[PDB]
């Protein structure tokens, strides 16, 4: 059987195929930062084939980090790389070096732009010290709207209501044996 995933507003979501080794590959690549209690992020890049998305490239962008944040600092090299290799942005991945697997306030704000651009966009959060991981998205439309309208100050400000959820597997995301390459732009 095939599961057809839909948003909370009833819009169809195209399947994203995620190489099943990507999470482990990401952890091993960013390991030095993880030991120093610094987050690292990566971009999930790939292509649309027939009517489904395939993540084929794990791109580690030029970035800045703390124990609680990470973010791209040179969009240019990232942009030019994706343009040159004809890659779509399908989501992003990051670590919580010591904490549990959840989406923080800043994570929700980060993810909003991804999911506005691509309704299927996903956020993978790795919590290596807990040996846990999760794949998340905002509720659409309700969670997206909450974050879009939010102008509250502070990196850790709370939000009212349910805003995010785990993605449907295997309907929205399915982990499979497939090709992958790492591109470290640092
Ligand atoms: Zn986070
Ligand atoms: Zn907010």
């Amino acid at each position: 059987f095939k599961i057809h995933a839909y948003t909370e507003g009833g819009k169809p979501l195209r399947t994203i195929y995620l190489p099943k080794l990507l999470k482990k590959v990401f952890l091993d690549v960013v390991k030095p930062n993880t030991k120093k209690n610094l987050e690292t992020c990566g971009i999930l890049c790939g292509k649309l084939r027939q009517n489904a998305f395939f993540i084929t490239h794990l791109v580690i962008p030029l970035q800045e980090a703390t124990s609680d944040t990470c973010g791209t600092t040179d969009e240019a090299s990232l942009f030019e790389f994706q343009d040159k290799h004809n890659l779509l942005t399908l989501g992003w991945i990051h670590t919580h070096p010591t904490q549990t697997c959840f989406m923080s306030s800043v994570d929700l704000h980060t993810h909003c732009s991804y999911q506005l651009m691509l309704p299927e966009a996903i956020a993978i959060v790795m919590a290596p010290s807990k040996n846990t991981s999760g794949i998340f998205r905002l509720l659409d439309p309700e969670g997206l709207q909450t974050i879009v309208k939010c102008r509250k100050p502070g990196l850790f400000h709370p939000h009212e209501g349910k805003v995010y959820t785990m993605v449907a597997q295997p309907g929205h995301v399915r982990e499979i044996n497939s090709k992958l390459q790492v591109v470290d732009l640092r």
